[PDB]
Order: C-alpha cells, then sequence, then structure tokens
C-alpha cells in the first residue's frame, strides 16, 4: 500500500485525526451540563468519521478509478462520505451556537448535501467536460452556506450573550475561509484541471481536514460559549 506517494499524508491525516478524537472524548469525561455535552458529543463525532475514512483511503478501500480523458484517473471516493457526513454536523454545531431556528437548519443541511452529493457526481463522471457542471452547481450551493452564515446568522448573534457572539464570529470567520478552499483545491487537482498532482492535492486536502475539524474544535470546545448561564 505504500506504492502510492500521498501514502504519508494519508497515514499522517489518520493519526492526527485519531488523536484528536481521543483528545476530545477525554476532555469530555464527566461534563454533565446537557448544553455543552450536544457540543462536545457533535464535535467529537467529526474528527471519528473522518478518522475512519483516512484509515479506509490509506488501506485503499476508499479508492476507485475513473476513466476520463483517454486516462484511468485514481478517485479517491471515500472523501466524499466522510463529508457527507461531517459537513452537516459543523454546521450544526455553528447554528446552535446561536439557537438558529428550525428552518434555516434545515436549509442549511440540505444545500450542504447537495453541495456534497454533486460534488461526488462530478468527480465520478466520465464525460470530462460534465465533470465542470457539476462543480459550478455544487458551489452554488456552498455560496448559499456561505451568505446564511454571513447575512443570517451574524445578525442574530450579536443579541445574544457576548462570550457566544465572539466565539460564533472566531468559528464563523474560520470556516469561510477553510471551506472556500476545497472548491479550488479541487479544480486544479485531479478531479479536475490535473495541474496539481495528486500527491500535493492529498497534503492539501489533508492540511484543510485537520484545520477545519481539529482546529475548529479546539476553538470550540474550549470557550464558554458551550455552557449554559448558571450560578
Ligand atoms: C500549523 C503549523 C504548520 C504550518 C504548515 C503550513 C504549510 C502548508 C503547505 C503547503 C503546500 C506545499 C506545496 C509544496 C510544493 C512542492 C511541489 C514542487 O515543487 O514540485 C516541483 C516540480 O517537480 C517542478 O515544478
Ligand atoms: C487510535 C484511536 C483511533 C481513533 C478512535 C477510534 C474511533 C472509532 C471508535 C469509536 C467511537 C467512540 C465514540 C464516538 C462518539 C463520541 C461522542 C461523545 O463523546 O459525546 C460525549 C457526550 O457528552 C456524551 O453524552
Ligand atoms: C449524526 C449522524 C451520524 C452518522 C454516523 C455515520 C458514520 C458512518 C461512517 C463510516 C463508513 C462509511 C462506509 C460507506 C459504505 C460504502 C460501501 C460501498 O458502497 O462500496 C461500493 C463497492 O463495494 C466498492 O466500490
Ligand atoms: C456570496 C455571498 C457570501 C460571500 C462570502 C465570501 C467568500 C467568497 C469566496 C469564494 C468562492 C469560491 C471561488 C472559487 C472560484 C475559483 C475559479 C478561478 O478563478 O480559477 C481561475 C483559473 O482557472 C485558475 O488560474
Ligand atoms: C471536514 C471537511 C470539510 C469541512 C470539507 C469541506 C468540503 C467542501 C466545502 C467541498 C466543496 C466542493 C465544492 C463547493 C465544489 C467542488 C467539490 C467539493 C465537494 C470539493
Amino acid at each position: 500500500a505504500t506504492g502510492r506517494p500521498e501514502w504519508i499524508w494519508l497515514a499522517l491525516g489518520t493519526a492526527l485525526m485519531g488523536l484528536g478524537t481521543l483528545y476530545f472524548l477525554v476532555k469530555g469525561m464527566g461534563v454533565s451540563d446537557p448544553d455543552a455535552k450536544k457540543f462536545y458529543a457533535i464535535t467529537t463525532l467529526v474528527p471519528a468519521i473522518a478518522f475512519t475514512m483516512y484509515l479506509s483511503m490509506l488501506l485503499g478501500y476508499g479508492l476507485t478509478m475513473v476513466p476520463f480523458g483517454g486516462e484511468q484517473n485514481p478517485i479517491y471516493w471515500a472523501r466524499y462520505a466522510d463529508w457527507l457526513f461531517t459537513t452537516p454536523l459543523l454546521l450544526l454545531d455553528l447554528a446552535l451556537l446561536v439557537d438558529a431556528d428550525q428552518g434555516t437548519i434545515l436549509a442549511l443541511v440540505g444545500a450542504d448535501g447537495i453541495m456534497i452529493g454533486t460534488g461526488l457526481v462530478g468527480a465520478l463522471t466520465k464525460v470530462y467536460s460534465y465533470r465542470f457542471v457539476w462543480w459550478a452547481i455544487s458551489t452554488a450551493a456552498m455560496l448559499y452556506i456561505l451568505y446564511v452564515l454571513f447575512f443570517g446568522f451574524t445578525s442574530k448573534a450579536e443579541s445574544m450573550r457576548p462570550e457566544v457572539a465572539s466565539t460564533f464570529k472566531v468559528l464563523r470567520n474560520v470556516t469561510v475561509v477553510l471551506w472556500s478552499a476545497y472548491p479550488v483545491v479541487w479544480l486544479i487537482g485531479s478531479e479536475g484541471a490535473g495541474i496539481v498532482p495528486l500527491n500535493i492535492e492529498t497534503l492539501l486536502f489533508m492540511v484543510l481536514d485537520v484545520s477545519a475539524k481539529v482546529g475548529f474544535g479546539l476553538i470550540l470546545l474550549r470557550s464558554r460559549a458551550i455552557f449554559g448561564e448558571a450560578e
């Protein structure tokens, strides 16, 4: 399984996701506040899922070959199985922080499923030019999510506890910057135009994934915003 040069970044990603999961798991022991328990559960599950899918890519299970451009291209399909479940969970963390209404949560999770689903279809599409049609639709769904996080959540966070408002603003900014890089890496990497080779593309996704999941979680789980206001 070491014949693929990208294996070193899959192994590092597996290890870092695993260590993140164990740290959040141990840190969440003894927490009794029901509000904080919700945030620990959502946030510990995110790196646990990513751990299993990085492991499946490392061992070669989460990889398939897709013919396009007259070549058999290696496509790591396990990323989308990871993102299908972990990106909604991350948006739930943000939505619960600001006490978002139920209709807005459904809009966000539904647009997020369309984003990952069409990205998977584009990844597996065999007609080269059609791959970028799905990329554009997926990116439109992303822009909807980013809009809601700015012109819907930021307006309500400012009317809540100051620790909640400040923590949301930081996590919102982290999320908007990190998530926007994903469509760019896909477009210039092996799934799209093929300008960057697969080993470098895999390194880039690994840095983004660990930052968006473990880095995100470290900021959230250290704030007092996840506990209820109590004496
Ligand atoms: C938190 C502290 C850790 C900070 C870590 C942040 C670093 C992120 C790195 C990124 C991209 C690296 C890209 C390396 C590109 C090498 C490609 C290359 O030069 O190949 C030459 C080619 O053969 C002829 O052009
Ligand atoms: C080397 C280590 C590899 C990485 C570890 C293997 C991960 C796969 C195993 C297990 C699922 C464990 C539980 C995952 C669910 C955690 C949810 C949680 O902790 O919630 C706390 C909440 O407060 C309670 O009500
Ligand atoms: C709050 C919601 C919590 C949700 C928790 C769910 C976490 C599931 C994790 C992992 C395994 C993913 C396995 C995906 C199975 C794919 C198998 C498959 O279809 O392979 C086809 C063929 O055999 C080969 O190409
Ligand atoms: C819209 C309301 C919310 C506002 C939130 C602000 C965040 C905006 C950021 C990004 C979108 C992603 C852009 C990806 C498009 C890159 C395509 C490109 O320019 O590639 C050119 C060429 O192919 C290569 O040299
Ligand atoms: C845990 C990993 C995270 C937060 C992954 C985020 C992934 C995305 C925001 C993916 C976006 C994509 C597009 C908008 C278009 C091209 C295909 C995708 C799926 C990479």
